[PDB]
Order: structure tokens, then C-alpha cells, then sequence
């Protein structure tokens, strides 16, 4: 298992590997062997160029055999202009035929942790700041993005062609000449690395002082009236110079360190510059080497540090960017709480009723909320759960959803357990009008339409009709393409009701629920949408879980919970008969309603 | 001055000052210090390739191994030290610039900041804090990026193209030198025209993908909504497809930077092959030495280092001049509202308010009050009240003088508000709004804020009067709890009383309560409404609401129609008339019989 290891970044770049390597594609793998090739043609390319400049300088100064030397070194110069056209070709070639690839495994990354994000349980409350999200997985996005190019494009070649160099080095000179050069790489990667993490902590502190001064100022901005109303201008002025001058104060540290790793940088290069090329004219003093070689050894040293000079940035990206990526995996990796049993059959709903049997549950097992909750819902029938403070009313649509499982007893819709079906066609057989109902950020018919996957205009008119909403509807300038939600028209929460159940009428579910519908609603709104209410629970088993117990007095029957179980059950009338729990509440609600009633 | 081409060079031009102060002379001196650098870098990096002709010259004029060997160590020596030093002069001169340039930004900031409090209230500030601090964070970043690509990538490479030029012309060609400046010709035109092309392509990939991540966060904070109709698989659906139009257009993008790389190596290589070439046959004619090979192509290699990413370069350089233009745009936009030329304090000895047949309307076009007059007398508790277009919503911004009249006056105490200082003015005035706002602080600063030096005592004071004080002092941290978000959020109540105790630390003669209630629930308005009463104890007190029972005991009602006064009295007096107010008040209370009757 490549689970079963250190959780470090070769362990997370082992696991991006099957990305690039799909096995599923065939017409991608040939693309990464195709970049592969570029990769190495233009690495041959740039190793040999040097030579055709050697054989150039060569030419010109032994032209005893390499006559007419004119020729020769001309020659050798197109070879050289030509070889340096070429690599260049070469590796935009490769990154032109990877990039799909690597566009391909990132949004394969993406969407895997999109699905899973889906499917974990409710209780991480994925619900948020946009903003804050969007910021963050922008930043991630270009994050991973910077690391796959500097590995694939930046490292890798250059470790191709120091090896290159090494072996070539080798076999022509020296071998002082290989272990100066290695040396000098050691040093120049130890010595970036450790100036790299002071500079990253300097850009840390930098980027937080940045926010912070940005933040006074749009939040002066923003409260522009606030800030008039107190005169108070000089004081947000003065506020947002603080910031600004430690904000100032950060930055020239930041950029400052970045001369120094320059500075060091260059230091070691041409140290490695002054030896070898030193070297190299002594060689050619004994006969041993030709002033071609000087060329030669001077280009070579060249080209092997060019795409080290970036060797900060790149150290600090693809460090980030496997950070960046870990967290991904790790969200892939998090376990599922509720999922359907192996093998799960479809739930089949001939005759629509819904069974508690004995169940016990809680958010979390320190505080359990239901106690043995037994009731039986007729098939056809309009009931209602209410209760007072404590009796875990609030968890019931939440269970029978299946966002959670019962820690013990279980819930049955047609005798068939729902924890043991699959978890599509239990919600195909639910719907929901919630207390607080949340719209896409899309037009209102889209919303509407949402109901169903396939849903036609027709559906969407009629349910619009049903919820009547139609008119109001009729009545925007762009009507069914208006756009809704944040960035859109905003609606009442009469509207967004109604929206709501507009979306239920699309879906047609056998079983309904109303979750404290109308809780957030004024009194006349209430009013208005519980006949629609009414009527789309016409001949469906209708579930209402209301606070008020005079929006639920017409129900078929009313199951009152007391501290987590089932204490009375009864119509309306029978319960204030009984002279318990409903008729105190009752009593109490009307009195409430009597004295806010008063202070007109 | 700004009578001019508005192009770059206005912008760049109104820049300078900044770069060069006047009013410091440490950061004077720090610019004449950079400068300094880019000469030395320059004569540096221009010196070191003679260097190394030299050494090839020194073996090469070898006749045998005779001196050779310590000239040619000699120059390649000094070839490596001189790149060194190339880098050691750049790198000081960034470090020794990045001062001015930080604070030449700062000072533009805070300069539109400035400008931006000074200007009209009608340009319609409120909008979204993360989408204006995307805006400002690219912006900040567009312009730093381009001020230091103008002065250290741009500007050297002027400098060391006039010295190639001169250069090559004294040693070469003068073929040489045509040969360079239309490589160079060629090259700029080229970027630049694959460089419009790509930077469309950067904003179709950027907007398709603002389009995906859209969606996979409308989703994902719709998790709710997604379980209730089991769409799962169709948002993944719909992120995949969104996502795969991002990957389109990336593709293609970072596709179009790789033809931008092959052209322009295609001239670069063109100009070596070309150069070279000549420089040998120069050579087979004893007019140029070996060294000189190496010489013209370290020259050229050098010269075209810093051009390898104009492309960038230009995309930014010209992002960053359209986004400072934007500021200098906004520094220039006028005052809508000033102070008259000497204008006076305002002193209030008598703190009378009178609007004198005031014509006024946010637009042109719309006109809402048309001749409104009415005196409230020094003291009394007031009320304004009306229908539909009487326009009691415009009196509060009037007073503050966020607008002023098209025609007629306000007058506070005897004195036009138009010719006095606004300072003083606003320092008379305090308001309690509907929609109170709370700055991301301690309770206490958000209380504080009513008067610039507001002691913990005042704070305290003003707490108690508000009937907040509680409040506060069963809180673990009182008047320190950070509240606004990311703070401790308040109720409705409890931030009406926050606004209503910055106003007593302000202590204004007159206070206007600007439908302060309206947003609040019946018994939290309830609550308030004693508060506000003791709070009006000694002050000129103006309540505009629209709930005609909340307002009842006042001195004297004002009732609006029309954008003007039409009824005027005790809310006894307006019952009797049986009018406007009359009429307002059953249908008021019948409508909350209706609401009761429910
Ligand atoms: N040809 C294209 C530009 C090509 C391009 O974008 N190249 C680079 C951007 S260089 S941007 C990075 C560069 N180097 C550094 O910042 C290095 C700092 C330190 N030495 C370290 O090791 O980190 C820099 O910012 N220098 C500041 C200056 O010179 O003024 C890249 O993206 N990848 C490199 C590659 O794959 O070839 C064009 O004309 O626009
Ligand atoms: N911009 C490219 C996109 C491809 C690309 O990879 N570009 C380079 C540009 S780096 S440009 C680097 C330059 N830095 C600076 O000016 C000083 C900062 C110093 N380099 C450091 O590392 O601290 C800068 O403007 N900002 C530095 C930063 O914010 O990290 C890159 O590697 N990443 C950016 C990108 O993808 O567009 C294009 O033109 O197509
Ligand atoms: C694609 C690989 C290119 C390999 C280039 C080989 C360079 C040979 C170096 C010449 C050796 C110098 N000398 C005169 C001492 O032989
Ligand atoms: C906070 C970590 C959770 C992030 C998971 C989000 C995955 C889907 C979003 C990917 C966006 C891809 N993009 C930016 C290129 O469009
Ligand atoms: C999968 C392709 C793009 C996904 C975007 C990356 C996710 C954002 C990074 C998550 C958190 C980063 N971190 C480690 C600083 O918390
Ligand atoms: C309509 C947008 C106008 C934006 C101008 C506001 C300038 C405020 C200063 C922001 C500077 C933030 N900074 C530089 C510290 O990052
Ligand atoms: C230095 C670059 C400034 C260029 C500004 C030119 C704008 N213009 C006139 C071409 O439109
Ligand atoms: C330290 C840097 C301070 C400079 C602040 C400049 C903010 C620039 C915002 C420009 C945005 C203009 N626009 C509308 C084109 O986006």
C-alpha cells in the first residue's frame, strides 16, 4: 500500500502519478512520451551546441587541418545559431504537447475531491464565506499548477543535463573540473534552500501586514456615511497611514532578501566560473587543450545554471504546492459516515409510510438528543411532530434524509430500512420545504427546475402555478431567466418559500415534509402560504414539524415529543381533551399571541 | 500640466514627484544612489566581455606558451569578477531603491484614500469587501510589478542598447549595427503583437475559470440543498463541464506563450547566425581577432538577456499604467460638495433648525422635494412623517449635507449650512440611522468613535446612557470583545444602542433619529424607544419614521406630502383635522388589527 508510508512529498507526488499516467486515456500516455522526447532532443540539442562553438574558436586558431578554416567556422557558427533556435524549439515543444496532460490531471485531481467533498457527512457545516474559499482555492489552484511545471520542466531537466554534464566533464577533463562543478552545485542549492525559508517567513509576515492594511481601508471605504456622520476622515486616514508604513516596513525586508540570495547565488557561480575557465587556459598552456575548450567550458557552466537562477521561486512553489496538494489527498482520503450497504437495492415505495422504530441518536455521542423515538405515519395521511425545548423534533427530517444514521433502532418508509437502501432513491422518495430555503445562484427557473433533472417548461410553469409564484414571476422583466440568489434579484422569504415548493411540485415526491416552513416568516405570509402548503399536500404523506401549534391544528394527527420520545399522540381536539403536554403548550402560545396582540 | 496626450507618459510623468520627493531628501539621495548603481552595472557588464576577448586574443597571438598564460589567467579572471560584480551593482541598486519605491506607492495611496472621503456620497459606496479587495490587491500588485519593470528591465536595457549601438559602431560592421537594431526592431514588434493576442487569451481562460470555481462553491454551499433532490452527480456533471471549458482555454493560453518563445528565438538566432557569421569572415581578413567572436556573441547574448521576457514585461507595464491612471482619474474627479472660500465655523448658540423652500432631488431628472419649509424650534422633540412620496428620506442627508439644495436653504441656528465649514457643521449634528454599521473593532473603539479623543470614562458614560452598559459588563472581555465580523455579533438591539451611545459621546445640540427603529422587532423597538426618549433630554431631537405610533408623544409632528409641509401639529391636533395624518393612523392601526386578527 502507498498509503502505508511516510507522509512526506514523495509520497504525494507518487500518488499525482496515475494523473499523468491515466491508463484510462491512450492518447494522453502518447503525449507524455512525446514530451518525454522533446525533453530529450532538445537536451541533446543544448549539449551539443557547445561543441559546434568549440570546433568554431578550433578552426580559426589550428587551421592546419581544418581548412579552408572560412569554411569551417562558418559552418560551426550556423551549427551553433541553429542548435540554440533549436533547443529552444524543442522545449516549448514539449510543454505544448504536455500541457492537456497536465490540465487533465489537475482538473481529475479537482473533481475527485469535489465528488468526495459531496459525499462526507454534514457535520463539517460546509457552509461558509464565498469569498474566503474562492481566495483560498484560487491560491491552491495556481499553487499545484506552478509546482507540476517547475518539476516536470525546471528540475527534471536540469538533473538530466547535470548528469550530462558530469559524464561529459568526465570523459574530457579534470576530474577536478567535476568535483569543482558538483561542489559548487551542493553549495548553490544548500545555500538557496537555506536563504529560501527566511525569505518565505519574510513574505508570511509581509502578506499578513498587506491584509491587514487593505482591511482598514475597505472597511473605511465601505462605511463611507458612518465616517462622515463623525467626521471622522483625518482619524481613517491616519489609521490606514499606520498600517501602510508597517506594510512598507515588511515589504522592503522582503524584497531586500531577495538581493541577498541574488548576491549569494552569483558568488558561488562565478567562483565555479573563475576555477574552470582557469583551469581550462592552464590545460591548454600544456598542450593538453585547445582554446576551444575555453568556449566550451564557459557555455556549458552557462547553460547549467541558467534555470538555477530561479532556483528560490522554484524551491518555494513546488514546497507549497506539495503542501497544497497533501491537503487535497487528504480529503480524498476522509472516511464516508453514512454510505450504502455493499450491494444496496433501490428502496420501493408502493404505500408511502414511515416508521420510527425505537431510535436513539445525538449530533455527537456526549449529548444524545432522541431516547427511543417509536411512531408509525399512516400511508396518505397530513401529521404534524411537535414538542417543547428538548425533545429533538429538529432531528427528525435529518434522519429520515439519512445526513445521519441512528446510533441504535432504525426508520423503515414502506417497511423497508432506510439505512440498508440506496441513498438516491430514499431522497427521490423525500421532499423538503426547509425553515430556511437557499437558492442557487442561477435564474428562478433554473431553481424551480432543480426539483427534477429532465424537468420541460411545462413542469416548471405548472409547479410555478402550483406554488403560485406564476405571477410574480410574470411580473420580472426577465422573468424565468431572472437571475436569483447572491449576485442576483433578491426575493422575500414568502418568495423563496414558495420557490421552494415550486421545486417539490417539480420533483413529485410520494412523501413530504415541511421542516418549520413557516417559522421564518411574518404572521400574514404564514397565513398566505399555509393554503398553498395545504393544497400541495393533497394526497401525499405529509410530515410538518412547526414550533406555532395553530399552523398544524387541521392535521390528520399530531405526535407531541417530550425529552427525545413519542409522549402523546392524537388530533387537535383529543389533545386538548387529554389536558397534557399540547394543551399546556397550546394554552400558552395563544396567550403569547393575546398579549403581543395587546400592544397595538 | 494634465492638458496633455493622456498616454503613459502623462501618467509616468505625474508619477515623478513621488520618485522625487522634495519634501525628503534621504530618499533623494537614495535615487541618485541607484542610478549610480545602474551606471556601474552597466559599465560593468559592458567591460567584462572584453575581458574575455582579451584572453582568447592573449592565446591565440600566441606565437608560443610564452606570456600568454598570465595575460589569459589575468582576463579570464577578470571576466568572472566582472559578472560577479554585474549582479552585486543590480542587486544594490534594488536594495537601495526599494525604499523610494515603496514609499512613492504609499504616498499615492493614501493621496487617493484622501480624495476618496472628500467626494460625493452619490458614487454609490457599497458593494462587496472581498470583490473591491480582489480589485485592490490586483491593482497594487499591477503597479509595483510595473514600476519595477520600467525602471530596472526597461530603462538598463535602453541604456546598454545606445552603448551596443555605439559600440559595435566603433569596433564594427557598421553592418553589425543595423543588423542588431532591426533584430530588435523585429523582436519588440513581434512580442508585442503576440502579447495583445495572448493577453486576450489570459482573459477568456481567467473568466471560464472564475465561471467553474462559481460553481463548484455554489454547490458545495448549497451542500443542504444538494443532499434534499439528491444531485450529486449532477453538479458533478456541471462542475466537469465548466471545468473542461477552463482547461480549453488554458491549454491555449499556456500553448500561445510557447509560439511567443519560438518566434522570438527564431530572431534572436536569426541576428546571431548573421553576426557571427560576418565576424569571422572579418576575421578571415585580419580586420577582426579571434576574441572578437566571442566578443560580439557575449554582446548580443547580454543585450537580449532582459528582452526574454518583454512579453510580461508589456502585458504589465501597460495593466499597471491603465490601473495608476485609474487613480490620478480619481484624484482628479471633482467635489460635488465644498466649503465656501473662508468659510466660517458654524456656531450653535441656539440650536434651531429651518429648511427653507427646498427643491431637491437625487437626480436631475427626479425631483422629490419641491419647496419643503418648516422650523423646528431649539429644544423641542420633533417628529416627520408621510406617505409614499412625501421625501422624509432625503431631510437626514440634506442636514449632513451630503447633497445640497437645488434651490432655498437649511439654516441651523440663523446660519446657511451651505457657508459654513462641514466640520463644524457635522460636529453639531448627531444621527442614529436604521441600518447601524460597526467597524471591525472593540465595542469600545465603535463606541469611542464618537468623538476623536474619547476617553473610557466618556465610553463608560455614553454605555450607561445607551443602556448598553450591561451588556458590555457581563461580556469576558467589556469593551475590548471584538465585534463585526470575524467579531462578536450583535443583535439589532444591542448594535441601535451601540450607535445611540456614539452619538452621546459626540454630544450634539441636535440629534436626528433617522427611521432608527424600522429594522428592529416590535418589543426591541419598544425597549429602544424609552432610551431614545431620555436621550433626546436637552437637545433640538428630529425622528422620521415611518410607524406613526411610535412617534406620537412627540411635541409636534410634520407630515410631508409631495415633497412638501402639508399638516403640521400635536398628534391630538392631526387626529382632529381629521387629514393626511389622520388617515395614515387608521390605516395604520387597522392594519395592525388585521396583522392581530391572524
Ligand atoms: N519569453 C516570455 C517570458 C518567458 C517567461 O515567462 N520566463 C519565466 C518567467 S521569469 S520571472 C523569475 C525571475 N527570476 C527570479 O526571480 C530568481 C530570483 C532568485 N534568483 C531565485 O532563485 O529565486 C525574475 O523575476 N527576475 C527579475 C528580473 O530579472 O528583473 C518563466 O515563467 N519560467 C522560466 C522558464 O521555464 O524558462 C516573454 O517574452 O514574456
Ligand atoms: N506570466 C506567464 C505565465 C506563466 C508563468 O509561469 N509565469 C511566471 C511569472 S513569475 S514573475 C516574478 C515577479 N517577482 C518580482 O518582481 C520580485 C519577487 C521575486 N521574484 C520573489 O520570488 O520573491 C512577480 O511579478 N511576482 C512574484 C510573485 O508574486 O511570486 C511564473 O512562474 N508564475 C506566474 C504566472 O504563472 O503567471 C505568462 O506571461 O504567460
Ligand atoms: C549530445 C552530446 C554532445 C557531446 C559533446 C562532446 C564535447 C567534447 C569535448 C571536446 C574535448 C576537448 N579536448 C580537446 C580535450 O578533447
Ligand atoms: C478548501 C479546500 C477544498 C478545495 C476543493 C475544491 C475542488 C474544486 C475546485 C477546483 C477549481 C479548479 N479551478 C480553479 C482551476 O477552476
Ligand atoms: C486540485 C486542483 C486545484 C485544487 C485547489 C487547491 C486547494 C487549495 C489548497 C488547500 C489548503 C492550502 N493550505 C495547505 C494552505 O491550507
Ligand atoms: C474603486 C477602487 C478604488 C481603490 C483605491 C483605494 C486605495 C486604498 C489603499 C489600498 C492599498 C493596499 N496596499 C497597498 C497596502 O496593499
Ligand atoms: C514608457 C512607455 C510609455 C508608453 C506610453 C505610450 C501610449 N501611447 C502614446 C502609445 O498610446
Ligand atoms: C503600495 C501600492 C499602493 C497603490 C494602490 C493602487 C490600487 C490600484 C487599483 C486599480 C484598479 C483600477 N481598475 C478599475 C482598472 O481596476
Amino acid at each position: 500500500n502507498p498509503k502505508d508510508a511516510r507522509h512526506d512529498g514523495w509520497q504525494t507526488l507518487k500518488r499525482f502519478l496515475p494523473y499523468l499516467w491515466p491508463a484510462d486515456n491512450a492518447v494522453l500516455r502518447r503525449r507524455v512520451v512525446g514530451a518525454i522526447l522533446m525533453v530529450l532532443l532538445g537536451k541533446a540539442t543544448t549539449l551539443a551546441l557547445p561543441f559546434a562553438y568549440k570546433k568554431a574558436v578550433d578552426a580559426m586558431t589550428l587551421g592546419g587541418g581544418a581548412q579552408p578554416a572560412l569554411t569551417v567556422a562558418l559552418a560551426f557558427v550556423l551549427a551553433y545559431a541553429l542548435g540554440r533556435f533549436s533547443g529552444v524549439l524543442f522545449d516549448n515543444l514539449r510543454n505544448i504537447v504536455f500541457e492537456r496532460v497536465g490540465q487533465d490531471a489537475t482538473r481529475h485531481l479537482a473533481e475527485n475531491v469535489f465528488a468526495r467533498l459531496h459525499k462526507l457527512s454534514l457535520r463539517f457545516h460546509l457552509a461558509r464565506r464565498t469569498g474566503e474559499v474562492t481566495k483560498v482555492i484560487e491560491r491552491g489552484t495556481k499553487s499545484i499548477d506552478t509546482m507540476l511545471y517547475f518539476l516536470l520542466f525546471n528540475i527534471a531537466p536540469t538533473v538530466i543535463e547535470l548528469t550530462a554534464v558530469i559524464v561529459i566533464f568526465w570523459l574530457n577533463f579534470g576530474l577536478g573540473l567535476v568535483t569543482a562543478t558538483i561542489l559548487a552545485v551542493i553549495a548553490y542549492v544548500w545555500t538557496t534552500r537555506t536563504i529560501t525559508e527566511w525569505r518565505t517567513h519574510l513574505r508570511e509576515k509581509m502578506n499578513r501586514l498587506d491584509g491587514q492594511a487593505l482591511a482598514r481601508a475597505v472597511d473605511s471605504l465601505l462605511n463611507y456615511e458612518t465616517v462622515k456622520y463623525f467626521g471622522a476622515e483625518s482619524r481613517e486616514e491616519a489609521r490606514y497611514a499606520s498600517a501602510a508604513r508597517a506594510y512598507a516596513d515588511a515589504a522592503v525586508k522582503s524584497e531586500n532578501s531577495l538581493g541577498l540570495l541574488n548576491i549569494a547565488q552569483a558568488l558561488i557561480v562565478n567562483l565555479l566560473m573563475a576555477g574552470a575557465m582557469a583551469w581550462t587556459v592552464y590545460g591548454w598552456s600544456q598542450g593538453k587543450l585547445t582554446v576551444g575548450d575555453l568556449v566550451f567550458v564557459n557555455t556549458y557552466l552557462t547553460q547549467l545554471f541558467r534555470p538555477l537562477d530561479m532556483l528560490g521561486m522554484v524551491y518555494r512553489t513546488i514546497r507549497q504546492g506539495l503542501i497544497d496538494m497533501a491537503e487535497m489527498f487528504r480529503l480524498i482520503d476522509t472516511h464516508i459516515e453514512v454510505a450504502d450497504v455493499p450491494n444496496a437495492p433501490a428502496l420501493v415505495v408502493n404505500r408511502p409510510s414511515v416508521t420510527f422504530d425505537n431510535v436513539v441518536f445525538g449530533y455527537d455521542r456526549d449529548r444524545e438528543i432522541l431516547h427511543g423515538l417509536s411512531f408509525e405515519v399512516a400511508a396518505g395521511s397530513r401529521v404534524a411532530i411537535v414538542g417543547p425545548s428538548g425533545a429533538g423534533k429538529s432531528t427528525i427530517a435529518r434522519l429520515l434524509f439519512r445526513f445521519y444514521d441512528p446510533w441504535e433502532g432504525r426508520i423503515l418508509i414502506d417497511g423497508q430500512d432506510i439505512a440498508h437502501v440506496t441513498q438516491t432513491s430514499l431522497r427521490a422518495a423525500l421532499g423538503i420545504v426547509p425553515q430556511d430555503s437557499v437558492l442557487f445562484n442561477d435564474t428562478i427557473g433554473y431553481n424551480i427546475a432543480y426539483g427534477r433533472d429532465g424537468a420541460s417548461r411545462a413542469e416548471v410553469d405548472a409547479a410555478a402555478k402550483g406554488a403560485a409564484i406564476a405571477d410574480f414571476i410574470a411580473r420580472l422583466p426577465q422573468g424565468y431567466d431572472t437571475e436569483v440568489g447572491e449576485r442576483g434579484l433578491k426575493l422575500s422569504g414568502g418568495e423563496k418559500q414558495r420557490v421552494a415548493i415550486a421545486r417539490t411540485l417539480v420533483k413529485n415526491p410520494p412523501i413530504l415534509l415541511f421542516d418549520e416552513a413557516t417559522s421564518a416568516l411574518d404572521t400574514r405570509t404564514e397565513q398566505d402560504i399555509l393554503s398553498t402548503m395545504r393544497a400541495v399536500a393533497s394526497h401525499r404523506t405529509t410530515i410538518s414539524i412547526a414550533h406555532r401549534l395553530s399552523t398544524i391544528a387541521d392535521s390528520d394527527t399530531i405526535l407531541v415529543l417530550d425529552q427525545g420520545r413519542l409522549a402523546e399522540q392524537g388530533s387537535h381536539l383529543d389533545l386538548l381533551r387529554r389536558d397534557g403536554l399540547y394543551a399546556e403548550m397550546w394554552a400558552r402560545q395563544a396567550a403569547e399571541s393575546a398579549e403581543v396582540s395587546e400592544a397595538a
